[PDB]
């Protein structure tokens, strides 16, 4: 079994000070099991909990900082 694994692209992550802030901020959600962001890929390997959280929420958070995102893994 496994949680809602959703390695979406996250952009605007201009430095480590973005990356760890995004990480730490997202990890505030109980509706996640993991987040592993990287500005190399421009991504967020979140595992988002699908009872509490939808991708929209993570996006809202990302936006509510100063960042943007897109699910590369559509299909
Ligand atoms: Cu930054």
């Amino acid at each position: 079994m496994g949680d809602g694994v959703l390695e979406l692209v996250v952009r605007g992550m201009t430095c480590a000070s973005c990356v760890h802030k995004i990480e730490s901020s997202l990890t505030k959600h109980r509706g996640i099991l993991y987040c592993s962001v990287a500005l190399a890929t421009n991504k967020a390997h979140i595992k988002y909990d699908p009872e509490i959280i939808g991708p929209r929420d993570i996006i809202h958070t990302i936006e509510s900082l100063g960042f943007e995102a897109s699910l590369v893994k559509i299909e």
